[PDB]
């Protein structure tokens, strides 16, 4: 709570109105506080494109369209234009044209929304047509943290199964996880740990041998790996030309540059779609329906990733990727330079460094002591670093390598030191569940006070 | 009907080369330039709460400024967290919080439907811990909004509708008589959307309470009208946590708290029910993951928007607004009543719902819409309502209002057999079998994602 001091905390609404220009005014001031630390490539992911010119354009979208409730096509129909295009040229992207033409889909609020929806949807329509009332669903560990979620919140139950050395699903202990209750099971594209593309492909052919779903979970790579193909680096398909494939999910808030809350979920089939549209036929305030889980929603945002898509083009999203997979080239040869050090797997942009010898989390707070912001791992311990454009500016990747070299220096000549955050992520790493449950609630909490 | 099929070029697939900015911009500019004036001109009912220019540009400007915000990083934009903490705390103070003994706590979410969906998931996994339900029902009036059923259906919650008194109020003896030992809660709204009454919520909260069960009260709609309405000295009960058994209340800053659109609140009366909202994952290799709602990343200048919206306005700003709503929904509700053949039901402040014994309703309704007007279409039993809001009060749209629904009454006495365009429609759906309705309107939802 860094402003407890320099603004004033409003617990109650002020009697009288106060000035706009004095609310900017704080804003404003908040965002020279802030920016900074994403402007100039200090944070791993967080903030995908940051560019001065994009934003501006995508803040004028937004300004634009900013009443636009897609809740209401008949008032705003450009905004149920911008989705339908939105879905169309994502949907091509992955390959939706090997399915025949039938692929089809939604934008959805962000990626977690999408892999809800798709989750929600094997329930339903396993219930309705496979007659399954106990359904389950087959992930590897390294699948993101919304499955368990989707099966909380839906009453699924979520089975996780082990990697293999290189930190991919292992496919034979999926095999054997899968019963008659199995309605789906995922592949990530990447995985958002360790940055690795699961076996895609036999994860897709083991789902049609069973005649369940196979999604794939390309959150974080739906707009790289495309193009990551056409430059030559080594990525199988990972998307509808997979005959087994059946939905993928795809931010558009990550590296389509668009706007924060978007993202798209594809589905192979409209019979499939079907089951995640809400109807409501007998309520005495009308016919009443909405594509996903809101009523009424910020159609701006789906203005921006459209305005997006269309700015970039084919080129712009080849020439982003080249330049994000130059630096990552750049980073992982100088991570295996450093001693002590490793990579987890073999990921193209998404890095996982672990230590066998030294605490990762102190090399990892040393890095904070010099602004970068990273992302704690565990189950291994590790840092990982998910490479943006903002990490292709000049120096950048140099000055990450001189401080990591540098923090490995640090820890290495008192190996024993653990300081800040970094005795915080040791002892997550070893408390019971239940035990972090609760700390972490306080912890929710302590975001919400108001002093 | 897509408008734009022929003025603006669709698009299927990503363009090869990025299309320039400006022309993009030029585009949605010319889209705005169509669709604004049926919302700035007061011609929609809800859809638009605010509207005024320099709100909006005002509003433009906090998005702008906090554009990149994702609250799911707090360390990277600690403005935007104490942005939702403030927001809760002051919407908590408006609705009686105090009263609860400074226990009252919350969240922002992404809209009404998802602050209902959270307090339905909330009651279900309260109940399964505490008191061993595990076939959890819930027990609400028929005019409840239509997201109780999508909550239901999401989270294997029975719900149970009860039907209203004649003033359309929820009938308090049949929502006993529904409670089983399974039930987890009851619900009132305040106001429903319908026909904008105030259920009998004291009445609800101590059934609540005597059964040991929760008790949401939906303010969506009302949260940021009827504390005022109440200060303006017009009658609406205690609807809020000053009842000892209203365990929590939902409130939209996007409708008339005057925020842009993707924010609401959700309020509960103690941590120890909030606590059951929240998601932990511990053992995920992604390293500690929380959400205290559904998304994970999230538009945090949407955040900003409602906090900002809510200082500049300050409690006499809602008074104002408030009173020049409900003198506009005065004088509307007065020009009805003398209108011959049209009742309006129940007895509402502001959102009036009218319907008519001896005409078709339907086509009164589109007699209005080929006036530019813009009315929602109910049916059990069939009326069209308008939802005011500051558009209306603006300087002659309840006069144009009255004026034109005087015509269209005499338009259809004239020729009570005509039925054009939209009429027919609400006609047969009103009349339809729901599956029948759930199949057509499948249809429709596919035909707005078609490029
Ligand atoms: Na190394």
């Amino acid at each position: 709570k860094p402003y407890r001091d320099r603004f004033p905390s409003h617990a109650r609404l002020p009697r009288a109105g106060l000035p706009r220009a004095e609310i900017l005014a704080e804003i404003a001031a908040m965002g020279a506080a802030e920016s900074p630390a994403w402007r100039d490539g200090y944070a791993s992911g967080a903030v995908y494109h940051g560019d001065e010119h994009h934003i501006a354009f995508l803040n004028e979208v937004y300004a634009l369209q900013s009443q636009s409730n897609p809740l209401h096509p008949d008032l705003w129909p450009s905004t149920a234009k911008f989705e339908a295009e939105v879905v169309a040229m994502t949907a091509h992207m992955l390959g939706g044209d090997a399915a025949g033409g039938t692929v089809c889909g939604t934008v959805t609020s962000g990626g977690t929304e999408s892999l809800l929806l798709a989750m929600k949807t094997y329930r339903d329509w396993a219930r309705a047509t496979k007659g399954i009332t106990a359904p389950e669903a087959v992930v590897p560990v390294s699948a993101h943290a919304a499955f368990d979620k989707a099966a909380q919140y839906f009453g699924i139950k979520l089975v996780r199964t082990p990697l293999d050395a290189d930190y991919r699903a292992d496919v034979a202990a999926m095999r054997e996880a899968i019963t008659p209750n199995t309605v789906v099971v995922a592949g990530s594209a990447p995985g958002y740990p360790h940055g690795v593309v699961d076996p895609i492909p036999e994860i897709a052919a083991l789902a049609a041998e069973h005649g369940i779903g196979c999604h794939v979970d390309a959150c974080l790579g739906g707009f790289i790996l495309p193009w990551a193909e056409r430059l030559g680096y080594p990525v199988p398909p990972f998307d509808f030309r997979l005959e087994g494939v059946t939905s993928v999910s795809a931010d558009t808030h990550k590296y389509g540059y668009g706007a924060k809350g978007t993202s798209v979920i594809l589905y192979r089939r409209p019979d499939l779609l079907h089951y995640q549209y809400f109807i409501a036929a007998d309520w005495p305030g009308g016919l009443y329906f909405s594509p996903t889980f809101a009523g009424s929603r910020p159609g701006a945002l789906s203005a921006t990733a459209w305005a997006a898509m269309l700015s970039l083009g084919e080129e712009g999203y080849l020439d982003a990727t080249r330049r994000i997979l130059q630096a990552a080239d750049r980073l992982k040869a100088g991570v295996r330079a450093i001693p002590s050090l490793k990579i987890l797997g073999d990921p193209l942009w998404v890095i996982a460094v672990a230590s066998d010898e030294l605490n990762i989390y102190q090399v990892m707070e040393e890095m904070a002591g010099r602004g970068w912001r990273l992302n704690g791992l565990h189950r291994p311990p590790a840092f990982h670093v998910a490479l943006t454009l903002r990490h292709t500016e000049p120096g950048v990747v140099d000055r990450f390598l001189a401080d990591l070299q540098d923090a490995v220096a640090q820890v290495r000549a008192h190996p024993e030191k653990a300081t800040g955050m970094a005795p915080v992520y040791g002892m997550a790493a070893a408390a019971p569940p239940e035990l972090v449950r609760q700390v972490l609630t306080g912890f929710i909490d302590l975001l919400y006070e108001v002093h």
